[PDB]
């Protein structure tokens, strides 16, 4: 038999792994799905948690749920390295050789050698990521009634105004009454504050939906700072350049939207990557290897219409995901494989539980329109994995 | 004019202003009472809170609800210093002047001198306290599950087997199973210390009881350090000295129920004071001073009958302020006024929500029993306080 290896259980990985489950009868090939965990969680949803807002296990699944274990065999363990001479991936408690690779292990936060942001900030890219954010600004918010003096505990910063940072600013201004009320504290103290070195909220936005978005938040007290650049990281805050002068932040909590990049794995293996990612040909391989497909974040393509990237996303990866499920199954069976053709829908972008900004059918659309919409579209998601169990399962 | 001040609404200052309010008519005297907070706390279940098990708005009532404004006027501000000889008080935005003075601050942490205890502990002192230690904790859990090398996140320490800290313990235990199942942290790696220095848990109660609590307590994955004391404390966790050698436990959280003192107020004023305590005359009176009486954990009070310091209790600070509230009505009144001996109830100490040790009416009751006994006597001071909307909203 050939023996298929993916790694990662993200989008691009589940996709496919459920898809070869499909095509494929017991025997025709050996599957082996490895995750850092027993569960997938939906990326997508992560910065509610985050605000605190929903319940973290809403966002993930189990995946001996997800699949049949005698299709697939299930590794919970971390990548390490990969090894494409040698043919083998090494993991930290094993070892795995494949015939055929899937590589799908998401992205890695991108801070430009801003000093001090690894270590002192946080990011949205997994559940134990968006549980110690969460916790975080509640311990704050429980220490300011000790020492009231300090009001660095209820500042909290997000560095980038990208489409991530809006949706969790979003959120975090729906959250904050509860949260006062629960902690004792006065609702005007309170901060949050949004700070993006581009000149403009939202780029690859239209106008529209960006004012009216920062008519929402800033109605809703948040801050934003454009054209401004953060110089570096502290524990004690944050510092940043405004009018070529240097202005310090006092926060307790600092959390990076700013960027990311591809999954240092795949640079350090000896591939060659722009931003992380690699350049992959019309069959969504890594270049001068036939045996290795590559999806979702750790994947780089380019649209026929303009000459620059399509950006890293969710239902991207998914498309990702499909197709070399399909192209694995008829190499293996020795038939022709189908290239990549990249369908892209509009997507929507929230303001909180009730409230978004979205270009739908070619459409602008806003408010609870546009909220039901997400849902809407999230829900076809958990209808593609899980089905109707899997949908119903959430509400 | 005449006027009176109290400073607090502990358990003393609280039942000291409702019972002159109840005594009084209208317009005899001037009364003020002083508090850092719009309300007063339950401090009997405040190790709840800090557990986790029960939200803490059950553990606090607004103060202005319980008093009446033309009886009393209520000032929220911090005490700083009081000057006896200015017979003046101190705030943080405001000064007040005394005919009559009553003093139940309740009482700040003790920690012998303990090195690094002050600034590296927590403490089941106030409402912001427990929320603190509560989140805290969270925090750390919600930490191990990215770095699951790093076990001194599970671990939390508990300075002192005393009454406080043994409640404390078990409701932590009893908050385990869905405290692990929300942060996905296996059950086993948890560990939950309790550390005294002295040879039995628990002193000064019969030790079948105590035996019956060590059972449950080890029975839900408690540890106990005996005869082992605290040597120094570090943000990584505490230092203790066991077998004449030193032992290192790493920790994220350290939690001190070992000792209280008197308000540091009360030693900066001047006073002279055993661990930051008075000790008052029979009419619960500071020594030398006519217009001044003292409640709660700031007073000390001695038993004829054994040669043994009454504890610091919120039943016996709830004593202080119904005889405070007759003898300053009859001073007032110019009466003659009643000296003060206190009457003793039992005590019953929580493991959990499912248990409980109670030496109530010399029966020494254990178990479930035990907990419903502790949950109306709780209810009895609510009653007193509040009446039955104050009962009933909880
Ligand atoms: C708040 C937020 C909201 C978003 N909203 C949208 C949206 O509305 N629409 C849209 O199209 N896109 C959205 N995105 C982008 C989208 O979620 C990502 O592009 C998508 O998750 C990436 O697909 P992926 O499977 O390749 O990455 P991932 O989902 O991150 O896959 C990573 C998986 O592999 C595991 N893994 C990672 N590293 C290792 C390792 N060394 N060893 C073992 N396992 C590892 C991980 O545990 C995880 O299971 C959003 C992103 C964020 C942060
Ligand atoms: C976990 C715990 C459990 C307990 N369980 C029991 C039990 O089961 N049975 C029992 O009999 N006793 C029990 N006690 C003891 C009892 O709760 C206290 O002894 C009680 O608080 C004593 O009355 P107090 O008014 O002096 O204390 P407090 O209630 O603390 O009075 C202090 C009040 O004055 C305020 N204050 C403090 N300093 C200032 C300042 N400078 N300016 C203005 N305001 C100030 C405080 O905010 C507070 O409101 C327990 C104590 C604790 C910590």
């Amino acid at each position: 038999k050939p023996s298929i290896v993916i790694l990662g259980a993200g989008y691009g990985g589940i996709v496919a792994a459920l898809g070869l489950q499909k095509r494929l009868n017991y025997n025709e090939a050996d599957i082996t799905l490895v995750n850092k965990n027993d569960y997938h969680y939906i990326t997508t949803e992560l910065h509610q948690p985050a605000a605190g807002t929903m319940h973290h296990d809403q966002a993930r699944v189990g995946i001996k749920e997800l699949i049949d274990e005698k299709k697939i065999k299930f590794v919970k363990d971390t990548v390490v390295a990969i090894d494409r001479e040698q043919q083998k991936v090494t993991l930290q408690n094993g070892e795995l050789h494949y015939d055929y690779l899937v590589v799908g292990l998401g992205s890695e936060p991108e801070t430009f050698g801003i000093e001090g942001l690894r270590e002192h900030a946080f990011s949205i890219n997994s559940i134990n990521s968006v549980r110690i954010i969460r916790q975080h600004i509640e311990y704050q918010f429980a220490k300011f009634a000790a020492e009231p003096e300090r009001t660095d505990y209820l500042t909290i910063v997000v560095g980038g105004a990208e489409f991530t940072g809006i949706e969790f600013v979003g959120e975090l201004a729906d959250r904050m009454p509860e949260l006062c009320a629960e902690y004792d504290v006065d609702p005007k103290l309170v901060r949050i504050i949004n700070v993006e070195a581009a000149p403009t909220v939202l780029p690859g936005f239209d106008p529209a939906l960006v004012n009216y978005a920062m008519d929402v938040l800033g109605g809703k007290g948040v801050e934003f700072k454009i054209g401004t650049p953060i110089k570096r990281c502290t524990p004690e805050g944050v510092v940043i350049e405004v009018d070529g002068e240097e202005e310090e932040i006092k926060a307790a909590t600092v959390v990076w939207t700013g960027g990311v990049r591809g999954n240092s794995i795949v640079e350090k293996s000896g591939f060659e990557t722009m931003r992380g990612r690699i350049k992959v040909d019309p069959y969504l391989r890594a270049p001068g290897h036939e045996n290795i497909f590559i999806v979702g974040d750790c994947a780089l393509i380019i649209n026929e219409e303009n000459n620059r990237p399509y950006p890293p996303t969710a239902q991207i990866a998914i498309q990702h995901g499909e197709n070399v499920a399909a192209n694995l199954a008829a190499l293996i069976r020795g038939g022709s494989m189908t290239p990549f053709k990249p369908h892209i829908r509009g997507t929507v972008a929230s303001l909180g539980r009730n409230d978004a900004i979205g270009i739908v059918g070619g459409r602008k659309v806003y408010g609870h329109a546009a909220s039901w919409l997400k849902k809407l579209i999230d829900m076809r998601y958990l209808y593609l994995i899980g089905g109707l169990s899997l949908v119903l399962k959430k509400g």
